[PDB]
């Protein structure tokens, strides 16, 4: 994401990061974003969404 931002010159808005406490809430983000097909993301995305949600879950 770092990265990205310093390709789209948001360099400014990624040290810039905050909390926008509602563990629910980020409960509902998590599970409700998508999974992508064709990148090498396809995979790690998925797998950090288990990972957040199964911790959350313990959590």
């Amino acid at each position: 994401i770092h990265i990205c931002l310093i390709k789209n010159g948001m360099d400014h808005m990624y040290h810039s990061f905050d909390v926008p406490i509602n563990w629910v809430m980020f409960r509902e983000f998590i599970n409700s974003l998508p999974g992508t097909d064709i990148p090498p993301w396809n995979v790690m995305t998925e797998n950090f969404k288990k990972k957040c949600i199964a911790l959350i879950n313990s959590k």
